[PDB]
């Protein structure tokens, strides 16, 4: 293997895709960034450690630019009005086999499949109702 | 429309699909659990709060159980041998359009798509390298 | 260029080979872990530090698990029944050129070469005689 | 039958080979030393002891000299300009069968096999990267 | 792509080129050293940290040794008679585009181009006048 | 000699070059500035002093304008969002001959040659990986 490669983060179907590429590995934290200024980039980081004697935790973070009315390459302040931050922590018991970890991945991607309630609440700027 | 519906969390291709259904909304936390005893159930919860004045924060959690049957006092009880915990917080600026929010949802599902680096690492009990 | 990669810790033929893959490099400690349950995994770590003004000191550690299943109360968990622990410290003065380091490496692999006294004493639960 | 014998610590070709020959086995410590001046000699020792009720612990040590001549007051002495010191401790539970010991030995020699990350970091005055 | 590769630090036109190669990344500091003993090696290190909220700061260091062979205790050791130290810190706003960053790199190499004032002064043990 | 002249700081190959010209020499600190307002100028300064009894230090500073979305001659605030700052300190032992200083200059320009890792990390808005 060799996991640390470029991948498509936003698939707008071929044209307008956002690819994110390896950009830092200081401290064994893999970072991927898109081709933009660091203030407007899509950024992804991932690391894993044994959190307790019984568990490992993957910590995954994503930053996504507010794009409507963006000025590309512009200085946009305040930073917080222009960025969304995702923070995932996955705690997996040391007993989990690879098959177990496959299922955890499937649960994670089921949660976010189109049409399911959580992605469609987020995208519609809504809560659950 | 009411987006509080049942959905399939783990798609094992029609056979042994784990599907999760609305089960509680007390205290503004939407909860979905699978059709098991509460001791062995998959659980998904979601809540949105306006965290800052200019942010909203979604908090989503998933529990994946490893089911087992334990003998306690000479009696067999349905139990989960361990659970894995996904815990994610998403902070979105209030200035984000629905098209901006769709970008976040697309980035989150691209992150976990089959074959991209992070799902591969998790599924292999590996780190990124 | 990278030497933090996957490698074969045990060529046990060309099939039952044990491979260890990069897992974490926090705080200057490179760690590699084999796949499947962390509870039954082989682990290797390595770190180098300037122990004195004139010396650098590598600390390398390897753990070899005896794979087993713990069954308690009817619940079975994949565990390591026990682990052997190798721990080695190699001190090298800053005056060593690369050729001197190659020789140190050849001494290390000669020490453990198949058929020589130390590897064959260990392999047979035995001391020197 | 004896494993306290001479052996090749460095096959540096088939000519500049460094051989270590039995020197002393006092107090359960087997010692081997290469020929010519003890001051420039390679040294290997090995001892095994029941560290705990359940464990035996091997302690192996190797010293690699940098050969040199000290000249003081016109008197020259064959000396070691400096020495690298390898020191390793291997703990094995009394439950290990001979096959488990063979595997422990294969893990040790895989760790140091030519081309793998640890031997090639050492060989190049380098850490992991 | 992995930009952590070997490069030639001092180009003496093919003959006596000093070339430096990846040697450590512990603690997020990429290190390159030349192929000498650690006592006589050229060393280059580089690290990036997000210094402010709106800045990132690169810290690059270079050590150029003047090699020598010293007699200590009647024994000759490979040594550096002195080292010269380049130490540079670059602070870049997060709003800088990759085209903005290319401008910085072009300015830094124009600064040291052969024949411009600063390289000439350094090379002549002169100040600017 | 007479080092203090105009030179090309950014060579965009004839057309679009940035020339920086002598602009101040108060306190023996040579300053060069481009033809712009002081808030948008490329600025270079250089000075040398004996830092210790054994060393001299050249202190070189460069300021580079953020140019993407720049308004030429405009008032752009905050200043820190619109400027990058380079700071180099070169410490050279008083024993270094001119030949030694030539080599230090070559090491400095090798570090920054196109294609080598440090300039290409900077230009790609990246760390080392």
């Amino acid at each position: 293997a060799s996991n640390f490669t470029q991948f498509v983060l936003v698939d707008n179907g071929g044209t307008g895709d956002v690819t994110v590429a390896p950009s830092n590995f200081a401290n064994g934290v893999a970072e991927w960034i898109s081709s933009n200024s660091r203030s407007q980039a899509y950024k992804v980081t991932c690391s894993v450690r044994q959190s307790s004697a019984q568990n490992r935790k993957y910590t995954i973070k994503v930053e996504v630019p507010k794009v409507a009315t963006q000025t590309v390459g512009g200085v946009e302040l305040p930073v917080a009005a222009w960025r969304s931050y995702l923070n995932m922590e996955l705690t997996i018991p040391i007993f989990a086999t690879n098959s177990d970890c496959e299922l955890i991945v499937k649960a994670m991607q089921g949660l976010l499949k189109d049409g399911n309630p959580i992605p469609s609440a987020i995208a519609a700027n809504s809560g659950i109702y």
